[PDB]
């Protein structure tokens, strides 16, 4: 689990979005595993605006932060988890690292702020849904 809180926005994995998230839907993309809902309380997170390929992610299944090198956001085929089947995901970044289902929502961060959230895993890789393209998260 886990979310990003920036202004009046909550960013979550689309597959973990709550009834409240969907009731206050701002934007969702099934291909990206992202949903943004509106919040009454102002969030304090900063979204990274950059093309860093290094950062640190929180891995709840190890209660540890790991430094990783990660690929630029791409269209990637993802093999069978349990929440999703096998299928294709856009704006996805991979690193070598530990990821289990419940690690989704772990934040990946660089010096510039939040890069993305854990979204996929398995075969010794971790996949992160990029948010750095969502410039609109930084206003109203
Ligand atoms: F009125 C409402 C409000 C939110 C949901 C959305 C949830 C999301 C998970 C799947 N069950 C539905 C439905 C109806
Ligand atoms: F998890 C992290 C990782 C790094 C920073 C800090 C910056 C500044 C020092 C070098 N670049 C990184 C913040 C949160
Ligand atoms: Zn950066």
């Amino acid at each position: 689990s886990g979310a990003i809180y920036v202004g009046n926005y909550r960013v979550v994995n689309r597959h973990l979005a709550t009834h409240n998230d969907w009731a206050n839907l701002v934007w969702e993309d099934s291909s990206r595993d992202l949903l943004v809902s509106s919040t009454t309380a102002q969030g304090c997170d900063t979204i990274a605006r950059c093309d860093c390929q290094t950062g640190v992610y929180y891995c709840s299944s190890r209660r540890k932060h790991y430094p990783v090198s990660f690929s630029k956001p791409s269209l990637i085929f993802v093999e069978a988890s349990e929440y999703y089947p096998a299928r294709y995901q856009s704006h996805l970044m991979l690193a070598v690292g530990h990821s289990e289902p419940g690690d989704c929502g772990g934040i990946l961060r660089c010096q510039h702020g939040v890069v993305g959230i854990v979204s996929t895993g398995g075969n010794g890789l971790v996949g992160f849904a990029d948010v750095r393209d969502l410039l609109w998260l930084d206003e109203e």
